[PDB]
């Protein structure tokens, strides 16, 4: 049962049903990457998808943001249990005197929404938004998946090291990770590799950045670079502080059903049922506030586990899964924002073959 056939079997129904113009799949097993490419980067240019094509990865960016945040912890900028206002004096007398940095990262501050209101379109309006925000829930009690939440985490984490987020990401974290094809903004020389997204109206689209885009959803990368990042999260980085940062993202804070929320990465015990993985990535979790099952102490989650993250933008759909104990990882990047449940089913089938 060759890998190539297993991947084709899982991917073709996605290409068929969702008319996906281009998809890059990377599989890591036994220390070696394998690439499976489908279709075209731009329907109006000749270049085909390869493992070098740059895609918008949307919320998979949150795993990079989380790693930048834990890097700042390693470097002494903050502790995860610090109150947010310790690192944001402009938030004195706001809800953020009682919210911790970890709660921002884990979407549990108390009902921050998925997106900023569209009127929040400047730094000053962003500051005022957080100052004025009235919680819906007590800190820590409810998970509500939120860009303002983890966005503020990344913004403040960078502040604790005295650098802008984009600078710290592009000049420190990505170079130390040896990721040479990973960008918050694609440079002119790499535009040749940058796919267009295809919307639900079948129009070519690219992300026009908004407030805290870099932190919440702004990475563009290739399947080759993203599977290198997955490998770093299993067998390590040779930069000792980056390794400490990578490991710390496995810290779990609470569970929602069979999912444990860490920093960026969400994880499951492995073996894991498909049902459990579908439920944890469903709108019941991602589109409704959930009361959490809390941990007395945040806990490093282990190797015998499946770590994952979805990402979606206008015109793009990404999914990443890996099981450290097995040394297996899967990256699936597409220029269609096709259903998360379909991403999960396809990745699950591939993973069951790779790690029976």
């Amino acid at each position: 049962e060759p890998m190539a056939n297993i991947v084709e079997k899982a991917v073709q129904p996605l290409l068929e049903e969702y008319r996906i113009p281009g998809m890059a799949v990377a599989v890591l097993k036994e220390g070696k990457p394998h690439y499976f490419n489908y279709g075209v980067a731009n329907r109006e240019s000749g270049r085909r998808i390869s493992e070098r094509t740059l895609f918008e990865i949307g919320s998979v960016s949150k795993t990079f943001t989380a790693t930048l945040g834990t890097y700042a912890v390693v470097k002494g900028g903050f502790r995860l249990d610090d109150k947010v206002s310790q690192h944001a004096p402009w938030l004195q007398n706001s809800a953020f005197d009682r919210v911790t940095m970890a709660q921002l990262a884990t979407y549990s501050a108390g009902g921050l929404p998925l997106q900023f209101p569209d009127a929040v379109d400047s730094n000053e309006r962003m500051r005022q938004y957080y100052r004025q925000w009235s919680p819906l829930y007590a800190a820590g009690t409810h998970r509500e998946y939120s860009n303002p939440s983890i966005g503020l985490f990344g913004h403040l984490a960078a502040s604790t090291l005295g650098q802008p987020f984009r600078q710290l990401m592009s000049q420190t974290l990505l170079p130390k990770l040896d990721l040479q094809h990973t960008y918050l903004e694609v440079p002119d020389a790499a535009m040749v590799d940058y796919a267009y997204g295809y919307s639900k109206e079948d129009k070519p689209v690219r992300v026009n950045p908004g407030v805290l885009a870099d932190e919440a959803y702004g990475i563009k990368t290739s399947a080759a670079d993203l599977i290198k990042f997955v490998g770093a999260n299993m067998t390590g980085s040779g930069d000792k502080a980056v390794q400490q940062a990578l490991a710390m993202t496995r810290t779990g804070f609470y569970s929602v059903g069979e999912m444990t929320q860490g920093l960026g990465w969400e994880s499951y015990a492995y073996p894991v049922t498909e049902q459990a993985l579908l439920a944890g990535n469903s709108p019941a979790v991602s589109f409704k506030a959930n009361p959490v099952k809390p941990f007395v102490a945040p806990r490093v989650m282990g190797n015998e586990r499946l770590y994952n993250k979805t990402g979606s933008t206008n015109g793009f759909g990404a999914y990443v899964v890996f099981v450290p104990a097995r040394g297996v990882g899967i990256v699936m990047l597409a220029n269609r924002n096709y259903p998360i449940e379909a991403r999960v089913k396809a990745a699950y089938a591939i993973m069951r073959h790779l790690a029976p």
